[PDB]
């Protein structure tokens, strides 16, 4: 389903912060990569093994989200259908988030804090990437997003 531009930052356990484009290249040979993610049951950050990583959607349509966070404005470019986790109503398509939704932001490898939508706009198409993880989610540019497998 949803996918991310290649410059979106992933927090890996063994390669440090890494763009998702570079993760896809590394995962072609190294199948042991874990990424910072989130257990929605216990509400705890967890490391999640990657099970797949690819350029899924070439020249895909995109929005750019600006998210107000504890540390200032974070931006993410993702397909309009990419789901973003909210604490108030579960996963929400990027193009359906509102300023009432409560996003989950990793402010360090072991703490989270609420994020709030600042703005959303269409941007020009790009090749997009995604990964599959054991938690069906991961942090992208410190924002908790969904990782589909179908
Ligand atoms: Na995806
Ligand atoms: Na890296
Ligand atoms: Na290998
Ligand atoms: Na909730
Ligand atoms: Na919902
Ligand atoms: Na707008």
């Amino acid at each position: 389903g949803g996918a991310l531009v290649g410059s979106s930052e992933i927090i890996t356990r063994n390669y440090g912060k890494t763009t998702i484009k570079e993760v896809v290249e590394i995962f072609d040979n190294d199948k042991n990569i874990q990424v910072l993610a989130f257990n929605t049951h216990t509400d705890n950050i967890e490391w999640a093994p990657i099970k797949a990583a690819q350029l899924t959607r070439p020249n895909a349509e995109l929005v750019e989200l600006e998210i107000d966070t504890l540390h200032g404005v974070k931006t993410i470019r993702c397909t309009p259908d990419h789901p973003v986790y909210t604490k108030n109503r579960g996963y929400v398509r990027a193009d359906e988030l509102t300023d009432d939704d409560e996003l989950v932001v990793a402010i360090m490898e072991a703490k989270t804090y609420i994020g709030k939508l600042k703005s959303r706009k269409i941007v020009s198409n790009e090749d997009t990437y995604d990964i599959q993880t054991s938690t069906h989610n991961f942090f992208a540019n410190d924002i908790l997003v969904h990782a589909s497998e179908i």
